[PDB]
Order: C-alpha cells, then structure tokens, then sequence
C-alpha cells in the first residue's frame, strides 16, 4: 500500500512540501519547517482541520490523506487579527515590539522579505544582511510601506498585504512583479 504522505504547510505566506511515512510522528515534520524559517520549535503552533497537533501523533492517527494542509501559526498565542485600512492596506502584528513606536518623519531601520500571493519570493534584505532604512512617510518606499510601517514597534513583526495601487501599479517591476500584483511583506522593525 501507500505507506508515504505529503503534507503541505502553510504560515499564510508561503507554502511547503514534505514527504514523510505515514507512521513518522509529526515532530519530524514539525522540526524540518522550523529549522527552515530560522525559527525554534517552541514558538510554532500546527493546526489541521482546526484542531491542534502534537508531536507525537503521527498522519495516520488523524486520517491524513495526501496534500491534506497543515496551519503553522507563528502570531503571538490567543488569536491573530488582519487589519484592512481605509486605503484598502491590510496588516497582521505577528509579533509585537517591544520598542518604541514607529511615526511619520522618523527614520527607521527594517528587515523584508515579500512574496507575491502565489507565494514566489521576489526579495529579501536578510538574503544580504543589509537593513533598509528610509524616512517614514516621506514617500521614497512603496506606499503600502509608508502606511504599513507607521505604529509598529522596535522588535515587531508585521504582515503587510499591499494591494497594487499600494505597490507598483498597472506597470508592475522589471521581471520580478507582474502588472497588477498584490505584494505580501513580512517586515522586521530594527530601529526607528
């Protein structure tokens, strides 16, 4: 019989494969995706079929089937909120800072990285660990930025999902974004 499983999981911006033996504990699987995000086991949540999974239960003690989806919530424990501005903007605090608040005028230091919605990555500051500061609401960022960033604090990470006319439009961007694309952001806020 099929004695192997694949199982794709999804954090809300991208999507992972991972094969594994029906009769493996979830850990396994659990473990290679945090090692993946840079992230420690400890601050992962796994969710399938809206219920919570632990390590030792293997697909077949919940009836997986092939491509069935598991949830990792990385947001801080007793429910997430998306937040859609007036300019149609929406945003996710993932993490909250610790730091001061973010505001118009400052110059403030990030890390991103941002897909597009089919969950293709097209950049990241970390891929050349250099930070990107620019003045908050001067319009030299995107403008979902601008908005986007305002009211984070130092240590917080933040979901921003930038619909095109927050973006780069009907044009788009050289080979990376498409026209029309909405953007997905995960921004770090380093210094303000």
């Amino acid at each position: 019989p099929e004695t192997h499983i694949n199982l794709k999981v999804s954090d809300g911006s991208s999507e992972i494969f991972f094969k594994i033996k029906k009769t493996t504990p979830l850990r396994r699987l659990m473990e290679a995706f945090a090692k993946r995000q840079g992230k420690e086991m400890d601050s992962l949540r796994f969710l399938y079929d809206g219920i919570r999974i632990q390590a030792d239960q293997t697909p077949e003690d919940l009836d997986m089937e092939d491509n069935d989806i598991i949830e990792a919530h990385r947001e801080q424990i007793g429910g997430s909120t998306v937040v859609t501005t007036e300019s149609g903007l929406k945003y996710e605090d993932l993490t909250e800072g610790s730091g001061a608040e973010a505001r118009a005028g400052q110059t403030v230091s990030v890390h991103y990285t941002g897909w597009l919605t089919d969950g293709q990555k097209f950049g990241s500051s970390k891929d050349r660990n250099d930070p990107f500061a620019f003045v908050l609401g001067g319009g030299m960022v995107i403008k979902g930025w601008d908005e986007g960033v305002q009211g984070m604090k130092v240590g917080g990470v933040r979901r921003l999902t930038i619909p095109p006319q927050l973006g780069y439009g009907a044009r788009g961007a050289g080979g990376v974004i498409p026209p029309n694309a909405t953007l997905v952001f995960e921004v770090e806020l380093l210094d303000v």
